């Protein structure tokens, strides 16, 4: 019944960041997609071209349109805002939701709740320190005056200096940060899995667990001993857990 798995990147990233995971899931008999969201393909217009979430998430809605059966949606970090939005508008196409140290907000809550300081167990101050606003808060861009800090904070999981340029973009749209989760009704029956990254310092495990705690209804959880990017440091263990979920998301 599940034919496709769609892996969705987070802020400042592109689908290619999943390159170590895609073939492993393909060996589990799945068709695997890792698309660029809107604004994430060099030459497409970049951050100011994103109008709203329907626009931002439209490359996935396209994939879900032509899938033979049901799909698993995975979001990394900010990518969770997209899979929640998509689940609500394509609940008939999504059989499961995977939040990989990802923004999991309750219906009506925007991601900024957990990024900005607050109580309890809210805040990603390492990211706000290193990622700065541009174009009057319509864009965010990394602080390139602190390259080693950027690497050790966000790309510490990369095997062997840094990931290749194909994995990243220069400027991110603030559109997903400010959009509330519209999941209601049918979408809240979709089985949900949170994969925690225990040593994440971008999104601390306390914040991760606080998000699970405040979402209404059950959230399954598996824990990985990784920092911000498990798709770089343990693709095998990560793809294994994704495929076991896809095999039977209702039971996992
Ligand atoms: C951003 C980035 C990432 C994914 O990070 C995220 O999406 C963070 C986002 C939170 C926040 Cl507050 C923010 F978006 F602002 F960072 C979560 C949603 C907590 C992964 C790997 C490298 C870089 C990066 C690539 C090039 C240069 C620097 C870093």
């Amino acid at each position: 019944t599940v034919t496709d798995i769609i892996l969705i990147h987070g802020a400042l990233n592109r689908g290619a960041c999943y390159d170590a995971v895609v073939p492993l899931l393909e060996a589990r008999g799945y068709r695997v997609h890792a698309p660029d969201l809107t604004g994430h393909t060099p030459g497409d217009g970049g951050h100011l071209s994103v109008v709203d979430m329907e626009h931002y998430t439209r490359p996935v809605a396209d994939i879900l349109a032509r899938a033979e059966g049901q799909s698993i949606l995975l979001g990394h970090s900010l990518g969770g805002a997209s899979i929640s939005w998509l689940a609500q508008h394509h609940p008939d196409k999504v059989a499961g939701l995977i939040y990989l140290t990802a923004v999991l907000t309750a219906p009506g809550v925007t991601p900024e709740t957990f990024v900005l300081p607050g109580e309890p167990n809210r805040g990603t101050p390492h990211a706000l320190d290193l990622i700065q606003p541009v174009d009057e808060g319509r864009g965010l861009q990394a602080d390139f005056s602190r390259l080693e800090r950027l690497r050790e904070v966000f790309m510490g999981d990369y095997p062997g200096g840094m990931p290749p340029a194909e994995h990243f973009i220069q400027t991110q749209s603030t559109v997903p940060f400010g959009t509330p989760n519209p999941m209601e009704g049918r979408a809240l029956e979709i089985p949900r899995l949170y994969i925690e990254a225990l040593d994440d310092v971008v999104l601390p495990i306390a914040v991760q667990r606080q998000m699970q705690k405040e979402f209404p209804g059950p959230v399954a959880v598996v824990s990985l001993p990784a920092s911000h990017a498990p798709y770089y440091s343990m693709p095998e263990r990560l793809a294994e857990a994704i495929a076991d979920f896809a095999d039977a998301p209702a039971e996992y």
